[PDB]
């Protein structure tokens, strides 16, 4: 059944970005832990956020760290879940269970898997009529945006469209670091310069790089037993069995849309004459 | 289940426009209020209208302000329940609930989201049975008139192809007090230059963009704790992340649409020579 | 259910045209009213006709007048439920209450709504099955006379196809003299005049204008209030917004039909050599 | 239910053609009336004829007359029919009526109305299991052979495609004294000049002129009533009120039909040399 | 219910062929008859082949003829029997009939009618777990080989794509000797000039040819009663009435296909130098 | 029911190749063999690899081979048994089946033959929620790996995608002497030279060959009867009776996809400078 539990993972596990994690910090955090300001202004807490970003770069990671932020249960539906919902009513299940678990962090990973359907229609039919009031926050994910009807970016529904670039130099090797920790690891191992030479790997593909290095560290080991850490070598070598998952011409489209919600927020000078 | 009860929206709330809001009391006032003069003339109450028109400007807005003014009962069937009905003798029972409820405004959201399909041929057979009589008032709203079949908008249904245009300034300034009201906001708030620079955003992009405003003076006062009204700086720094969501294409197109009912309006000298 | 009633509906009340009376005449009362010579002769009574033409003409006009004529009961079968049945066995209920009613002209408006279909095979069965002899006839409606499939068009089923062409100018004063009576009007109505003037607006148009008409004097009486004829500053300010319904190539191509099958009449001088 | 009775229709009804009255006769008559030489030479009966040409020739009236002259029951199943069971195990029970009732002339009218389906290979089941033996034969209908699945041409099935063309001037005069027949008529009926200006009416066509005819003889009479027998007149007339149903380029692909099986006939000079 | 019984045809019946009839007794007989070779090789016995080429031919011929051979049960499941179940677990019940039956010859004619589907998934599935020590042996016909899925070519399936050609000319007279025969023949009839004369007719246009002389000398024959053996002259003026079923292209297509697997056999020279 | 043993094939019976054998080593034996290092360093074990190559060449005998050498069972779905799954809630009692069984090696031969589905998304939610603690390891293999969904290359799920080319000439050879083995062969037969030949034959290719040298040899002294070792003429002549089934033109696409997956192999330099 469904698992209801609060994420272990932490802000510290990906350092992939900082300007999003304080906009999730205001979205989420603030309704709940600091329901004073909302009802003084005229805010309407936002119930719902859309990640979007080339795939394997930490949106379910991010989702996870922000409800351990808070301390609040967490739901994932996953993709294949939908499909057989699509394939095979108790969308309403999965929401009254997020209702009695609150405060929770509802989560739909790659809600665009079906990409007007009778499984969205549903979904959409819930969380309208769902509470506001209550702590439910609703988060979805896809690396598709283009291709999800727009019924669900409506008011009083996922409004928030935020986007989870490739990770930077710096964020990449702390992503490096918190993959690796938690194992044997030379003390002198680059990591840094490993960022640099990493040019466009996303989490996965670090990930993948780590447990490479990892596999060929356990071969060596056991041919050695018919040493105790993962040498320098590994990494050297096994980055030529390394590729990159997301090619340019999807980053350059995915800034492409960027750019479009951007220039959409291009308006200027609008000062207020004083 | 379905609500039914009179909304709490006034003329006041939406200062759009003003001539829809007369013909819209001709249509629907004068037939309950005023039952001494339809019976006298050859005259038989339409009981249908369909509102057009870009979408977030209002609709939704008219058809609850107009039940208000009569302070009849309210009803509203969102495109996801239409959809459902699709995809899952439902029709039946919401007219019954509509009649039972008389004098009531029944409201058909966006019922062009389906674009002769089932669920709307139900709703014909269910609207031409419909006795004229009755203060039953079905209005039905949709952002693309054009895909909409022919069989709704005939005599006995819904007849009255009602525009609902973008604010003009006036409007947007009206809309603006409107929504910011109830709120804490400065004495000293320009307004109406807030109006004049905002060159074609609906009524939607007008609410998103006082929820940023109050939302960056929540994010300022939280700052500040760790500020009892809403900054001038707030609006300015708030209005460059402002988008029109409705491209001048699509106003042009809906113009073109006007313009079509229009020119069909366009026969001219017939005088009645004397 | 299905009103079964004989239409108070008269030949007066349309005067769009006057040799399709007669034919419906010789088509329906004659088989009726004079079986004598019927089968004296070796004709066997055509049992439908179907009618063609621009939409709002007055063909159910003329089905609830002709039907009015021989005083028997007129049973008519809308599109919506064709095509509930469509989607949705109650075609033979449909018949057999045709039958119990006897003598009755049985109505099928736009039957070509749906469109070989599963209801349309249906009804098929059910005609060729019914008995030539019992007095019930059954007419057919249809705006797009093309599309329909030729095997209800079979002898044996609706075989006279007739047209209903746009009311004359003498016919559109008669259809506005049926429509304006039985409410208020100034004595000093041109009528004639604003027949000329309609140029080729349907019945359903002239419906419009007069609705229109009444609309304007509800309003000014209503103001008054707060004078009891229809002025003619009424009609001569909203014959402006008058439309004509059906655009001119729509006639045009209703004339090629025409003229097609006139054409398939086009065989002259056989003149029997004596 | 399902009529079995014997045609009171005889060869002389139709004069369309003599030479496939000869070939009927031999398809039909020979193995039950005669059954003698077919045991004796190499001769398994054929038990299905498919007939084609143009529509409303009399292949129905063929089909009942062949009946007829052997005094077997005969069987017709309407494409509606079929249509219904498409939409819709009773094709078995249709052929069980038929096996009790043989000597029977199952029919299928207009078989190729559905154009691989399941109806069309039940019937191709029912048919292949049929025993030979039995005098029950089946015979098919269509007047577009073409679109028709070659799974019924084969052996053991349908086999002989049988053309019935357009009726003659001999054949037209004699289809036409067979219509109007059993009725007034005046000794001076043209009849034969009649036929000749008929250049391509179908049997139906002749059928729909003589019905016209006497309807205008109802017409005249009635009036006079406000003429014992049809005059000449009223043909004389009534002929500018005919069309020819099927055009020129029908029967000229018709014919190319006719003349792709002829060619393949078209093998010669082989005579056994002696 | 299906017949399981030794087919009473010869290879004598058909002399289309020789190859093809040791190849099959290869086989079919030397698994079941000498079961004492193939375990002591490296020999797992085939249980399938597919019979291609053009339509009448003698396949089916052919598969009862080998049937007989062995005196081996025979089954066949004809086209439509597959294509209602297609529209309509029978497969395994046909088997299971099969396997008690054993020795038996399984036979699916023309199973490519329904050109993955169901009912082709659920025989390779019987197929598959089907014993190949059992004497079951699986044979299937298809006039349209290239449409068939390969599914059913892989090793464990139906291996041997077997040519059955056009008859020669010695064929084509063993054809109608084995045809004619039983029945009252002149003793002067060529045949062998007939064959000659006959360039690609098939078996089943042989038997078409003389079904017709048949036909004529029970016409003569019977016209002579209001004479005991079929002529030379009902042949003669029979022939001209012949037509060839296989075009020129569609037999061209055919060698295309052969010569496309005999040139993937093509492969030569390799002889095992020494 | 399916099958839960410990296949008898062995790395000695295919020879078509070294390295993938050390590769599947690597990634079953050891989790299983020696769980000591698993833990210690940060690699959660690979519990699915995806075989991909022309048809034919032993991926079911890989997988069996690398079943035996854990001594682990092995369960095998086939094709057809998925899309009988498709066209037919049981692929969870298969994986419950395996896990029972475990430590078990399940196998999904040509999974692509359904080629987001129904199925493949059960399949998706099953592998997902196994415990990759248990032994259980899948495997899939499929000939057109372009076509399959990624969803099931994803983390987590069937990662390794690892290429099963055509055997080479020593290969060919070592397959040759697994497969003619068990079977009476002559002391002087090439095999060397026999494989040289062979220029693009895969597994079934070779298979194919000494099935048919078997043929032949049982031929030859079923003959003689009416000898006891295959001689050489049998393979000698037989050759010319061999086809290649994969073109050049497949393995050329085929080594496109593997040279795809080697430039994004293709990071090259990184070399941890020091
Ligand atoms: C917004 C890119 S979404 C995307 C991301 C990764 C992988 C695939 C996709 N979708 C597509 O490529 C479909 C094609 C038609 N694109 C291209 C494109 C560029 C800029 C803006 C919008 C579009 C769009 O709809
Ligand atoms: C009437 C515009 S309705 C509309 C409004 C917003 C967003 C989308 C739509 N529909 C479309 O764009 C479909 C395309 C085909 N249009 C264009 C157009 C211009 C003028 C008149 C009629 C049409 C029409 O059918
Ligand atoms: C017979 C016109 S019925 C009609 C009437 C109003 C509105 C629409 C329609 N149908 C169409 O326009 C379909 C198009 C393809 N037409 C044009 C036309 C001219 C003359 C003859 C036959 C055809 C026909 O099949
Ligand atoms: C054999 C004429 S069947 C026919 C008869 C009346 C009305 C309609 C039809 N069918 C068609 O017209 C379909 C078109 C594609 N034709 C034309 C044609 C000429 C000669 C030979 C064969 C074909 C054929 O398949
Ligand atoms: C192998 C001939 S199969 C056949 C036999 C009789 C009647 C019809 C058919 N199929 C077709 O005609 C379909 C078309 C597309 N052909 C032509 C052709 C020539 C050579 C090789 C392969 C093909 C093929 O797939
Ligand atoms: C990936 C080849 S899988 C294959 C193997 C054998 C037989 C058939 C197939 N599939 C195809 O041929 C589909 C066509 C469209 N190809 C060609 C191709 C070359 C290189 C890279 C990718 C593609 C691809 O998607």
């Amino acid at each position: 059944e469904t698992v209801v539990e609060v994420p272990q993972v932490t802000w510290e596990d990906i350092g992939g970005l900082e300007d999003v994690k304080r906009e999730l910090q205001e979205l989420v955090q603030y309704p709940v832990e600091h329901p004073d300001k909302f009802l003084k202004f005229g805010m309407t807490p936002s119930k719902g956020v859309l990640f979007y970003g080339p795939p394997g770069c930490g949106k379910t990671l991010l989702a996870k760290a922000i409800a351990n932020e808070c301390q609040a249960n967490f739901i994932s539906i996953k993709g294949p879940e939908l499909l057989t919902m699509w394939f095979g009513a108790n969308v309403r299940e999965i929401f009254d269970k997020a209702r009695q678990a609150a405060p929770c962090v509802l989560f739909f990973d790659e809600l665009d898997s079906i990409a007007a359907d009778r499984v969205i229609n549903q979904i959409l039919t819930e969380m309208d009529g769902m509470s506001t009031k209550k702590n439910v926050f609703i988060i979805g994910a896809t690396n598709r945006p283009d291709i999800i009807d727009p019924a669900i970016l409506r008011p009083g529904r996922l409004d928030q469209l935020i986007y989870i670039p490739l990770p930077d130099e710096k964020s990449r090797v702390a992503i490096l670091k918190a993959n690796l920790r938690k194992s044997p690891v030379a003390k002198d191992v680059d990591l840094e310069f490993l960022a640099k030479m990493t040019n466009g790997f996303s989490g996965a593909d670090l990930t993948e790089i780590c447990q490479r290095a990892c596999k060929l560290a356990i071969r060596e080991s056991i041919e050695s037993e018919i040493v105790p850490e993962i040498r320098r070598d590994h990494f050297e070598e096994a980055m030529r069995f390394a590729r990159r998952s997301v090619s340019d011409n999807d980053i350059r489209k995915y800034e492409m849309f960027a750019q479009t919600l951007q220039q959409s927020r291009g308006f200027g000078s609008f000062r207020f004459p004083s």
